[PDB]
């Protein structure tokens, strides 16, 4: 509760929303996961491949706050964020992904710069506590 969420950190907390709604977008549409533009509780008809605002936006805000403590989160580990510059942020490749591994709508696959950024062993283990988190904090809402 005590993390406050800076600019610098609201400014990319919608394009990592975007980017985890590609996520679900390809992973269902590549695994067959079934289509449905309506909420079908029924026939588990699942909205996860719908566009950004036909997407039910309740859950559009949900994954843009889950975006939030993850920041939040991550910066209260003991991780501190640090902007580089402008031309870094500026710094993307856009991935061509067919429409196979694309959602329906035609906003082109890009999750994420594959060419030159390495994995690190401590990030590694930050990521593994993140998760540690994130599931005692579900297991805690689920108490509740």
């Amino acid at each position: 509760s005590q993390i406050v969420l800076p600019p610098h950190l609201e400014r990319i907390r919608e394009k990592l929303a975007e980017n985890i709604h590609e996520l679900w977008v390809m992973n269902k549409i590549e695994l067959g996961w079934q289509y449905g533009p309506v909420r079908d509780d029924n026939k588990r008809q699942h909205p996860c491949l719908v566009e950004f605002s036909k997407l039910p936006e309740q859950e559009r805000n949900y994954n843009l706050q889950m975006s939030l403590e993850t920041l939040k989160t991550l910066l209260a580990l003991g991780c501190h964020v640090g902007i580089s510059d402008e031309h870094a942020e500026d710094k993307v490749k856009k991935m061509k992904l067919p429409k196979n591994y694309q959602l329906t709508s035609g906003y082109k696959p890009a999750p994420m710069d594959l060419s030159f950024i390495k994995l690190t062993p401590s990030q590694e283990a930050m990521v593994d506590k993140l998760a540690e988190n994130a599931h005692n904090v579900w297991a805690r809402d689920r108490i509740r």
